[PDB]
DNA sequence: CGGCGTACG
DNA sequence: CGTA
DNA sequence: GCCG
């Protein structure tokens, strides 16, 4: 088992679901306390279990696995012996965990904001609604739409959404394309949002595209919220439902076609897969990776990739299709 | 011990 | 600060 | 919390 998530296939469904879920609770709790290192270790340990070919049944099967030390191994031991880990259950029922989870789940609210509200004594969404002077426009939209945004987006919703985005994109710039990325490209059947990557085959033609797209979607009455020169939009969309509609989060990102492989790789995720890939690139290969390119800081050159396959090859990694990037 | 991804709005 |  |  290699130490980086980008070195191993991770399928969407696997054989250690309960164990990985418990470790991810501790990871999330570590994040709520600002402990990014512990969050990373617990996330990595969870991801290792996702990559295993069969269920862990005995503690000895953790021997030699990366990112399993005394703490993660004890969590697993207790789950194997008793079906429950007391530390995990204590986190789950704690007021701190439940409130930080509730608040950071709001669109427009991060750990720092949630923590400040928590220290001020706030605990419920209605607590926030009662004091709306403390809210940004983004947070107001996130709170108003919170119920709908808490409902999973279905893969069966995505196609109709992509069609309306394609229509607006085609008027904004004929020949521009829309590619589904994020979790649905990794095979997820549900998601928290839909992520789309937009480009044009003629380098440079995509400049100034996203304002034109957003203006057209807004004119069609489809935009319940957006932040408005820009290249990423985090918006709330009106999606039809039988006899009504629901609010859905949609992300739109424009890249020049020269950068499209990097943007596709970046936006397809998973989040942990991309952090691990960038860490691998820099620490093992001495190359700096982001959603724009892959930089050699010794030659001061950028790698001109034509595909995701190109990028994996340049990093000395076996290619992983999106469905195996579910770290 | 230091390090822990890297951007844009 | 928020977002991916 | 764990790796190197
Ligand atoms: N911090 C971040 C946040 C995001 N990303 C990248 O953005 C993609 C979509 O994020 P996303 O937030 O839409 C999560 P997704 O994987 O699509 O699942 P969901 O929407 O059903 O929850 C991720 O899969 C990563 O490639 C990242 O690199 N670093
Ligand atoms: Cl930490
Ligand atoms: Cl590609
Ligand atoms: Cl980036
Ligand atoms: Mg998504
Ligand atoms: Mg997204
Ligand atoms: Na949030
Ligand atoms: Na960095």
């Amino acid at each position: 088992m290699p130490a980086y998530a980008c070195q191993r296939p991770t399928p969407l469904t696997h054989h250690n679901t309960g164990l990985s879920e418990a470790l991810e609770i501790l990871a999330e709790a570590a994040g709520f306390e600002g402990s990014e290192g512990r969050l990373l270790t617990f996330c990595r340990a969870a991801s290792v279990l996702k990559a295993l070919p069969s269920p862990v049944t005995t503690l000895s099967q953790l021997q030699g696995l990366p990112h399993f030390g005394e703490h993660s191994s004890r969590v697993v031991q207790e789950l194997l012996e008793h079906g429950v880990c007391e530390e995990v259950e204590r986190v789950r029922r704690s007021e701190r965990y439940q409130t930080m989870k509730l608040f950071t789940q709001i669109f427009g609210v991060g750990v720092k904001t949630a923590d400040r509200w928590y220290r001020e004594g706030l605990r419920t969404l209605d607590d926030l609604r009662e004091q709306p002077q403390k809210l940004t426009q983004q947070q107001k939209a996130g709170l108003q739409h919170h119920q709908d945004l808490s409902t999973p987006v279905l893969r069966s919703d995505v196609d109709a959404l992509q069609q309306v985005v394609e229509e607006a994109v085609g008027q904004a710039l004929p020949g521009a394309t829309v590619t589904l990325t994020g979790g649905f490209r990794r095979g997820k059947l549900q998601g928290h949002d839909v992520d789309f990557l937009i480009t044009h085959p003629k380098e440079g033609q995509e400049a100034g595209l996203l304002p034109r797209v957003m203006c057209r979607l807004q004119d069609q009455g489809l935009i319940l919220y957006h932040q408005h020169a820009f290249e990423r939009s985090f918006c709330i969309f009106r999606l039809p439902q039988p006899g009504s509609w629901k609010a859905v989060r949609v992300d739109l990102v424009v890249a020049p076609v020269s950068q499209f492989p990097f943007a596709l790789l970046g936006w397809t995720g998973s989040k942990l897969f991309q952090r691990e890939l960038r860490r691998f690139s820099r620490k093992e290969k001495g190359l700096w990776l982001n959603s724009h390119g892959l930089f050699d800081p010794e030659q001061k050159t950028f790698f001109q990739a034509a595909s995701e396959e190109d990028i994996f090859r340049h990093l000395g990694l076996e290619y992983l299709p999106p469905e195996q990037r579910n770290a």
